[PDB]
C-alpha cells in the first residue's frame, strides 16, 4: 500500500495539474462566499433586509462547498493548499447591477467546475468526474435561481416599491420560480 | 344484446355525428392544455413564477377534462380517436396580452361544449347532456375566474410593480375573486 | 452579462444542434404519454381495469418527464418549441402486441435520450449530460418493468385467466419484479 | 293555496300521463330490484358467492332508487300508484347469460327513465327533469359498471377458473374498472 502526497493511504494517484486545478477550483469557491458577503453587506447599507438575509446564506453555503472540495482531496489522500483570498467587490451602482454580478459569479463557479471536469475526463479521473456530478447539478439549480432573481430585479426598472416588493419575498424564502 | 363501436355491450346507440362532436372536443382539450402549457412556459422566462405556476396547473386539469370524455366514449361503449394536436401558440408582447389569449380559450372551450350540447339535444341523448351539465357549470367558473385574472393584469395597465404583486397573490394560490 | 436566446441571462451558450434535440426529444416524451393514454384506452374496452390504471399512470408520468424537459430549456434560457403531436397508435390484436409496442415505446425513449447525450458529450455540455444521468437511471427501471411486465403477460400465453390474474396485480400496484 | 291530488298542498299541477308514466316507472325499479334478487339467488344456488353478494346488494338499491320515485310524487302532491309486480326471471343457463339479462335491465332502466323525461320535456316540467338528471347520471355509471362485468365475465369464455377469480374480485368489492 502506497502514500499519497497528504500521507493517507492512497486508493489511486491524481495527476499534479487535475490537482492543482481543484485547488484552484476552491479559492474559487471561497471567493464567490466572500464576495456574497460582500453584496449581502451592500444590501444591508440601503435596507435591502431580504436581500440581506439571501446574500449571508449564500455566503456560508459557497464556503460549505469549499470546504466539501477539501473533503475530496482529503478522502483522495491528496494535499489541500489554502491559497491567498482576493479581496471582493464591494461598490455597485444598482441592485440590478450587483445582481448582474452575482448571476455572473455563479456561471464563473460552474466554468471553474467544467474545466476541472474537462480535466479529469482527459485523465480518466472517474472519481472525479463522479464528484463533480450532483455540484454541477446544484450549479444548474443555483443558476436557474440567479437567473430568476436578476430578471425580477430588472423587470423591477429601478421602481423602489417593486424592489420592496421583492426584498420581502425574498426575506420570506420565496427565492426560485418554485 | 348489441355490442357498441368499441366492442363493448352497448346500452344506447349515439349518432355518428355526436360522437365525431364529441372526438372533436377532445381535441380541444388536449389543446387548452398545451396551450397553457406554453403559458406557463413564457411567464416563466419572465420570471413571473406566480403565473407559470398556476398555468402549468391549469395545463395538467384541462389535460384531466379530456381524459374525463375519453371515460365517457368509454361508457357509452364508442371509440375513441385521439387525433393530432396542432402546435401551441408561444408567443405574445405582453402578459395583458397572454391572458387575453387564455380568456378567449377558456370561452372557446366552452363553446365547444355548447355545440356538443346542442347537438346531442337534437339527437334527444340525454346522457350526454347530463354528462355534459356539471362540465359547463365549471366552465363558468373557470370563464368568471379567468376574467378575473385578465382583469386584475389590466388594472395593472403595465406596471411591473402591480404585476409582481399579482404574481404573488397567483403563487400564494388567490387566483378567483373569492 | 449576455441574455440567452428566451430572454434570460445566459450561464452558457448551447449549441443549436443540441437545442434542437432536445425540443425533439420533448416531442417524444409528449408522443410516448399519448401513446399511453391510447393504450389505457384499448384496456379499458377490453374491461382490463388493472392495465387501464397502469398505463393512465404511465401517461401521466411520461407528460411530467416533458415538462421537466421543458424546465430545463428554461434553466439554460434556451427556447422552448412545443411541437405538432403526431396521433397514436390506438389498436391491437392481443394484450401481447400492445405491451410489445409498450415495450418498443419505452426503448425508443431511452434511445432518444441517447442520442441527446451523445450530442452534448460532443459539445462538452456537461450540464446536459449531468441533467440525463438521472433520466437513464429512471429509464433503466423503467425497461425493467415493461420488460416484465411483457413478459409476464406473454407467459400467460393468451389464457384470459392468467390475463384476469395479471389484470388484478395491475390493479393492485404489483407492476414490479420488486 | 290548491291541493294536490294526494291531499297535500300543490305547487303545480302535473299533466296525468306524466304522473302515469312515473307510476310505471317505479314499477321498473321494483321490478329490477326483484330480478336482482332472482339472479342473486342464481348465483348462490351455484356458489358464486361474490355475485351473489353484488346482486343482493343491488336489490336493495333498485328497491331504494323505487322508494326515492315515490318520495317525488310525495313532494309533487301526487298520488302513488303500487301496481302488480311482475314475478322475475329465474332461470340461466350460464353466467354470462344472466349477466348479459342484468345489463340488459339496466339499460332498460335507463329507456324508462328517458322516456320520463322526454315527457316531462314536452309538458315543460323542469322540476321533473332537474330530478332525473342524477337519476341518469347514476344511469350512465351502472350501465358501465355493468358493461364492465359483463365483458369480464365474457372473457372468461366459461372456464370456471376465470369465473372463481372473478367471484373473488366482486366480494372483494372490486366491481368496476375504477
Ligand atoms: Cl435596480
Ligand atoms: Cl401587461
Ligand atoms: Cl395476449
Ligand atoms: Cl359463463
Ligand atoms: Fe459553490
Ligand atoms: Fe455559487
Ligand atoms: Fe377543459
Ligand atoms: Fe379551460
Ligand atoms: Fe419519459
Ligand atoms: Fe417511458
Ligand atoms: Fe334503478
Ligand atoms: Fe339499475
Amino acid at each position: 500500500v502506497a502514500q499519497g502526497p497528504n500521507g493517507r493511504a492512497l486508493a489511486e494517484s491524481m495527476n499534479p495539474d487535475l490537482l492543482s486545478a481543484i485547488q484552484q477550483h476552491i479559492s474559487i469557491e471561497r471567493y464567490a462566499s466572500v464576495t456574497y458577503l460582500a453584496m449581502s453587506i451592500w444590501c444591508a447599507e440601503r435596507e435591502l433586509a431580504g436581500f440581506y438575509q439571501f446574500f449571508d446564506g449564500e455566503a456560508k453555503d459557497e464556503q460549505s462547498h469549499a470546504v466539501h472540495f477539501t473533503q475530496y482531496l482529503i478522502a483522495r489522500s491528496q494535499s489541500n493548499d489554502l491559497q491567498t483570498l482576493d479581496a471582493p467587490r464591494q461598490n455597485w451602482d444598482s441592485l440590478a447591477s450587483l445582481m448582474a454580478t452575482a448571476f455572473q459569479m455563479e456561471a464563473d463557479t460552474t466554468s471553474s467546475i467544467q474545466s476541472v471536469y474537462a480535466l479529469a475526463e482527459r485523465n480518466s479521473d472517474t472519481r472525479t468526474t463522479v464528484f463533480l456530478d450532483p455540484l454541477i447539478a446544484a450549479q444548474i439549480q443555483s443558476e436557474d435561481q440567479f437567473a430568476y432573481l436578476l430578471g425580477r430585479v430588472k423587470f423591477a426598472n429601478g421602481d423602489p416599491t417593486a424592489l420592496l416588493v421583492i426584498d420581502n419575498e425574498l426575506r420570506a424564502g420565496q427565492t426560485q420560480r418554485g
